[PDB]
C-alpha cells in the first residue's frame, strides 16, 4: 500500500527531471520531453528522435542508470499488489 | 493451465484497447495499430513510427504503464508452464 | 552445462527461422535479416528499418511472443553458469 | 559493497569496448558511440542510427549477448543496495 505511493512519487520526481531537461536542454516540447523521458526509461525507445546535443545524451546515460531500476520496480509493483488482487478478485467464483 | 488461459485474454483486451485507439486516433492501419500496440509493450519499440498527437502520446503512456506488467507475464509463463515442458519432452532419452 | 548447450540450439534454430523469413518475405539481406531478428528479440530494436509487409508484421507479432522468452533465458544463464563463475575466478586472491 | 565496485568495472570495460570499436569501425565520435553503447545494452535502442557496416553488425550480435547480462544486473544491484537502503533511510520517522 504504502510502497505503491512511495514508488510512485519516486516515479514522479524522475520523470519531472526529465521532463525539464529535455523541454530545456534539447528543445522539445513539455509533453514530447515526458514522453521521451518515458519510452527510455521502460526501455520502449523514440524511433522519431534522439539527443541532439552533446549534454543531453550524457544527461540520459546517467538517466538511463539511476532510472531503469526505479522505473520498473513501479511496474512490477503495480501489478503485483494493485493489478493482480483487482483480476484475482474478478476470477471467484 | 486455467492461468496461461487468463493472461492470455488480459492480453487480448489489452491488445485490442490499443488497435482501436491507434487506428482511430493516430489514424493508423488495423494491423498497423496493432503491431505498435506490440512492440511497445514488449518493449521492442518502433523504429518507422511515434504517436503524432498529444492524445496518443499521453495514452501510449498510461499505456506502457498498465501494460508492461502483464505482457511481459504472459511472455513469462508462456514459456515457463508451456514452451518448457515442451521442450523437456523433447528432451527425455 | 548441457542446459547451456541447450537453450544454445534453440537459439540458434529461432534466429534461423527469423533470417530466411526476413530474408525471403521482407527482402533484407541474409546478414540484417539476422541482425534485425537479434535486435527485436532482445527487444533492443532497430532504429532504421521496419517490416514493411503485413505478412512480416504479423510473423514478427508471433516471433516477439514465441522468442522474448527463451532468448533471455540464454542471456541469464549465458551469465549465471559461464560469464559468472569465470569472472569470480578471477577475483580469488 | 565489494560487488558494485566490479560490476561498475565490468561495466565500464565492457562500454569502453563499444566506444572504441563503433568510434573507429562505424566512425561515430567518441560521446555517439558510448551512448549507441549504452542504448542497446539497456535495450533502450537508438531510433536516429544502425550498424552500417557488416562489421558493426556482426559486433554488435556478440556484444548485445555477452552486455544485456552483466549490464542489468548493475542495473538491479545500483538500485537494491544502493539506490534503496538510500530511500529507505529518507523514510524513517
Ligand atoms: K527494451
Ligand atoms: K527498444
Ligand atoms: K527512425
Amino acid at each position: 500500500d504504502k510502497e505503491f505511493q512511495v514508488l510512485f512519487v519516486l516515479t514522479i520526481l524522475t520523470l519531472i527531471s526529465g521532463t525539464i531537461f529535455y523541454s530545456t536542454v534539447e528543445g522539445l516540447r513539455p509533453i514530447d520531453a515526458l514522453y521521451f523521458s518515458v519510452v527510455t526509461l521502460t526501455t520502449v525507445g523514440d524511433g522519431d528522435f534522439s539527443p541532439q546535443t552533446d549534454f543531453g545524451k550524457i544527461f540520459t546515460i546517467l538517466y538511463i542508470f539511476i532510472g531503469i531500476g526505479l522505473v520498473f520496480g513501479f511496474i512490477h509493483k503495480l501489478a503485483v499488489n494493485v493489478q493482480l488482487p483487482s483480476i484475482l478478485s474478478n476470477l471467484v467464483p
